[PDB]
């Protein structure tokens, strides 16, 4: 199996994902987004895109990116600080159960993969979360797959940021 | 006029901030909330406590605040790095209107006032944001409320990060 053979699911409307607002990513590939909250917002009211933008909050720093849809279910995504383009796919999504949502995200360049997003708000126990990550590990450079929350800082009374 | 007799304005039900997000500030005092995005958040499914959570966006750099309502009006906020409390009340809100959302909030010590937060998403056109900042320049300290955007870095695609 190669990158660009897993699947491209389906895109949940987006006030689904910003109902599901906060998440937490449970694997990811490079060391960037470990410890990381993923927030949905809805464009601003302003915005003559009126794209919605995706936060990555590790700590009191983060990265935005405003996103559209492009062919075959992908995600297109400007980071909001250098204009640097990236494209997303998900292996898959599942929102709003009666255990809460989560969802897996890749990002491939050809048959590699560079970069992995599993995000949940119920602490990784949905059994598709598990299951997709050990898939994607199987991809050309999916070894660097791991567990995103083993070393985080402490908090200090909050409980999505710290 | 001193910073204890502003108004404590009633406080709308969360969903209501959540819906008006993105937001951005018109007046502030200090220099530390120029330029900045404000963001709300419901609680996380995780969380003990269910407070909401209050995001200030600057750039790349986020504080981030849970908070629960105290008397009269008040939001008590817990900085989510430190674990600092700050009391804050709304002289006014006008949110979910057909010009959009705005209020203005503030922060006393006292009889004077350390800082202050006037949030739009119609870019400051409501006329009652005006007015409540004329009359919150009144208090003691309230001659450091200036316009927070006066000169906010270059965008690259996005509206309401950079
Ligand atoms: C993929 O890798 C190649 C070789 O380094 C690079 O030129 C290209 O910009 C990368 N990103 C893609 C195709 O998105
Ligand atoms: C979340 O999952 C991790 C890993 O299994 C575990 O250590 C932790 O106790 C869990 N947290 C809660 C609140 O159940
Ligand atoms: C108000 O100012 C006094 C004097 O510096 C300080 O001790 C206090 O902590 C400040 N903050 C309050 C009352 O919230
Ligand atoms: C927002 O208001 C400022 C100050 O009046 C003005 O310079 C700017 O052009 C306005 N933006 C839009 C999009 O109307």
């Amino acid at each position: 199996l190669t990158c660009d053979q897993l699947p491209k699911a389906a895109i949940n409307p987006i006030q689904e994902f910003i109902d599901s607002n906060p998440l937490e990513f449970e694997y990811v590939l490079t060391e960037t987004f470990e410890c990381t909250t993923r927030i949905y917002v809805q464009p601003a009211r302003w915005s003559t895109t009126k794209a919605p933008t995706a936060l990555d909050i590790k700590g009191t720093q983060i990265m935005a990116y405003d996103f559209v849809g492009g062919p075959e279910n992908s995600a297109h995504l400007n980071e909001c600080h250098t204009g640097d383009k990236q494209v997303w796919y998900f292996q898959y999504t599942n929102l709003l159960t009666d255990n809460g949502s989560s969802y897996c995200a890749y990002r491939c360049n050809g048959t590699e993969i560079i970069e992995y997003k599993c995000a949940s708000n119920n602490n990784g126990t949905d059994p598709l979360q598990h299951q997709a990550m050990e898939v994607a590990k199987t991809v050309p450079n999916g070894d660097k797959i791991h567990y995103a929350k083993s070393n985080c800082p402490e908090t200090h009374g909050c409980f999505a940021f710290y």
